[PDB]
RNA sequence: AGCACGGCUUAAACCGUGC
């Protein structure tokens, strides 16, 4: 079985669709990938989330680092033993908290700082720490530490943070092919910044080319700067990245998103927005958002969406799920998220579908009537 | 507490607005 190997299977505009192969699976694409930040999907056990449709899940390094531990997982057998998932992980280096954390953040050309979120304690989170994190957990394709750029942002401030990361990049390579029992088995991703100025964009692409990667992702957006700007950036953004190799797009869900992203050529998709809203009652639809605490659902016999093949919307109504939620039962948070998650797979299955048959620009173009108009 | 809603792009079974 393939370490790594990336092949087109159909292409429309700049969206392709095809498929990853790796060690623990296969990994249709474009695709989905919940977020289980600390080894746990939220409300889901490993099965349910199998069950929705997805290929691979993904672990956080800065997190599991902090609980239950790096060094701790990897003696109890490794991420996947450990949280009941054998499927290919994806484990983010952290750079994301860099952003999100930045108030308990010292950073430093070695690395970050960053003071326990939740122990107050101090720690050093550098490229090559980070990559030994992701060793341990043993995840299958290792993200290469970053910065991920705040938004606003100074076109100086975006370029002294874009050329650490990148120079973090090499680092984080270097790291990689340093444990030949990784850099055998594991895939490694860069990460492009430059925040929202494309030359600043074209730069990072092209050091990061330069390093090489088994696949290339773009972060620094989806941070502040709202759809248009991120579909703009993207417009220029991706088609600095190899062709050849998969495209991510970080912490980017959100039905209309994940369409237009494709729609540009982005292969991958990982974001807590299914997960989160599930738990606090927002339900995607065919027919866009819907939130199940509202009073018109106290006895809507109807499931949460009328074509979702899901679990939760063969059985139970969204009067039961209604009580639930605000009842503030766990079930109820369950089965949100069950759905939530089996829509953002039913929507990527769709729009795989519609690149093999030539017709996703259309595809586009009838999701976004029916989801912006509201009538579910 | 509760009611009517909103937000969410893992320090979030959360947070906010009005009665
Ligand atoms: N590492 C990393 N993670 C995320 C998640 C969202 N955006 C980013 C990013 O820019 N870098
Ligand atoms: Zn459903």
């Amino acid at each position: 079985r393939p370490r790594f190997s990336f092949s087109i299977a159909a292409r429309e505009g700049k969206a392709r669709t095809g498929t990853i192969e790796m060690k623990r699976g296969v990994i249709r694409t474009p695709a989905f990938m919940p977020v289980g930040t600390a080894a746990t999907v939220k409300a889901l056990k490993p099965e349910t989330v199998r069950a929705t449709g997805a290929d691979i899940i993904l672990g956080n390094t800065y997190h599991l680092m902090l609980r239950p531990g790096a060094e701790r997982i990897a003696k109890l057998g490794g991420l996947h033993s450990f949280m009941g998932w054998d499927r290919p992980i994806l484990t983010d280096s952290g750079g994301y908290q860099v952003m999100s954390l930045s108030s308990l953040t010292k950073q430093s050309e070695e690395g970050v700082t960053f003071k326990s979120h939740l122990d107050g304690s101090r720690h050093m989170l550098s490229p090559e720490r980070s990559i030994e994190i992701q060793h341990l957990l043993g995840s299958d394709i290792v993200m290469a530490f970053d910065e991920c750029t705040p938004y606003p942002a100074t076109p100086s401030r975006a370029a002294s943070s874009m050329e650490r990361s990148m120079r973090w990049a090499k680092r984080s390579r270097d790291a990689f092919d340093s444990r030949k029992e990784q850099a055998e088995n594991a895939a490694l991703f860069g990460i492009q910044q430059g925040s929202v100025f494309e030359n600043l964009r074209q730069q990072s692409a092209d050091a990061l080319a330069e390093i090489g990667f088994d696949g290339y992702a773009v972060g620094g957006l989806a941070v502040g700067e709202g759809q248009d700007e991120m579909f703009r950036v993207l417009d220029f953004s991706v088609p600095m990245l190899p062709d050849d190799k998969p495209h991510y797009l970080m912490g980017v869900g959100k039905p209309d998103d994940i369409v237009g992203a494709v729609e540009r050529g982005i292969d991958m998709f990982d974001c807590v927005l299914p997960t989160r809203s599930g738990r606090n009652g927002q339900a995607f639809t065919w027919d866009g958002p819907i939130n199940i605490r509202n009073a018109r659902f106290s006895e809507d016999l109807k499931p949460l969406d009328s074509e979702c093949h899901c679990a939760v919307c063969q059985k139970w109504s969204r009067a039961y799920i209604h009580h639930l939620i605000r009842a503030g039962e766990i079930l109820g948070a369950m089965l949100m998220t069950e759905h939530n998650i089996a829509f953002y797979q039913q929507l990527m299955q769709k729009i795989r579908d519609s690149i093999s048959e030539g017709r996703f620009s259309q595809f586009a173009q009838d999701f976004r009537a029916r989801y912006f108009a509201r009538n579910s």
